[PDB]
Formats: structure tokens, sequence, C-alpha cells
């Protein structure tokens, strides 16, 4: 039965792609792209780009591409308790948070440089005391 | 002594300042600034670059550039919760709401545009079938 089982093949390796982060890798996906995992030009083009690629062009730009610097709320969220130096080691003001996640916003997916530091810190400065 | 009247006008053009949000003007960057607080040229600058600007510059080069569209965590949550669609104003999972500010970090803090709202809401679909 090939059509139940590369259904079935296709819903593992959707399944196995899914844990590992690969989001646009749905079962239909897979089974678009030839019953067969994403390509690495496939999976950067995702990853840099956050769009769905196409599942049977295999991207041979995006194969030897940097991976796109791409921060979580949880990552902004630890890098702001760094740079607030908060009295007990506790998180930030949500301003602070928010200030932080625009300059990661600004940097294109990246933390701050010694110049966004120096703004960090003395809007840390000015709201530790507000 | 005009100094110390100086410097309390210098705290109330801060408290303004940073009651509107900017925050790189504090009294002592205003009393730098030449006692005035910051021009547009400034402004345009901390808030396309967050670096503070230099205090007595005018930055003129970023007067004819336009402000850049950032968002804030609040903004990327209601943008989350508004495409993956949850009833009942319900939160999405943090997994989604994280690939929602990482497209809003992709694109230098603006939102998502057609392909990229197409990907997340296949991602959506994908975290609505699973749970």
């Amino acid at each position: 039965t090939p059509e139940e089982a590369q259904r079935e093949k296709d819903t593992r390796i959707s399944k196995k792609m899914e844990t590992m982060g690969i989001y646009f890798a749905t079962p239909e996906w897979v089974a678009l792209n030839g019953h067969r995992g994403p390509s690495p030009g496939q999976l950067k083009y995702w990853q840099n780009t956050r769009e769905i690629p196409d599942p049977n062009e295999d991207y041979l730009d995006y194969v030897h591409a940097e991976k796109s610097r791409l921060a979580s709320e949880e990552q902004i969220l630890r890098a702001a308790t760094s740079i607030y130096g908060a009295p007990g080691q506790a998180e930030p003001p949500q301003a602070f948070i928010d200030e932080v996640a625009k300059v990661y916003e600004i940097n294109h997916g990246r933390g701050p440089n010694q110049e966004q530091m120096k703004d960090l810190l003395l809007t840390a400065m000015e709201m530790k005391h507000r």
C-alpha cells in the first residue's frame, strides 16, 4: 500500500522535523518535497527569512549561508536581566525589556553593540532611580 | 545662583523627556545639550539607533530620514495572538510568540509581510494541530 505507506513516512519525517524546531515542515510540505526532508538550502532560507520555502527547488544560494542571528523573548529577557544589573538578580521592568528587545530588532536579531550598550546602561541607571 | 536655577530647569526638561519614554535625556544630558531638550535630529537618531546622541551635534542627516517602526514585546504579543487566531484572546504558545518576534527581528522592527504571514499561519496550523 504505497499511499498509506508514504503518507506515514511523510508524517514520521515531518514529526521529526517539527520536534527539531523546523515549523514549516508539515506532513503536506514533506509530501510535496518529494516525500523527503528539507534541503540545507530550504532550511537556511526559512531560518533567515521565515518564508515557506518552495518544496521542490533546492535553494543553492542558501546552502552556504550564515544562520541569521534570531533572538527569542527568553534570550532577550536574559540579556536584559544581565544588562540591568538588578539588585538580587531580579527581572528588570518591562519597559527596559522592551527597550532591549527594540535594540535587538534594530540589529536584525543581534545583541547590542558597545554604543547601544551605553544607552541601555543609561536607561537602566535612569529607570532604577525613578 | 543662576546655576541651580539652570539645574532645576534642566531637571524639569529631563522629567518631561522620560515621562514620554525618551530615556537618554537625563538631567546631565540636558545640561550638556546646552540646557535644552533634544532636537528632532537627535531624537530621530536615538529612535532609529538606540545610541546616545552627541549632546551638541544637530544630526541633520537624520532630520530628513523617517522614524524606524519598532515594536514592543506587548505589540509582538498582540500580533502573535491575532495571527495565531486563538479562541477568546488566548495567548499562543511561547514558541509561536518567539516565531513572531523573530519575524519582527528579521524586519528591523517591522511586522510580517504577506509571505511571512503565510508562514506564521502554517506554523499556527501545526501548533494547534499538535496541541
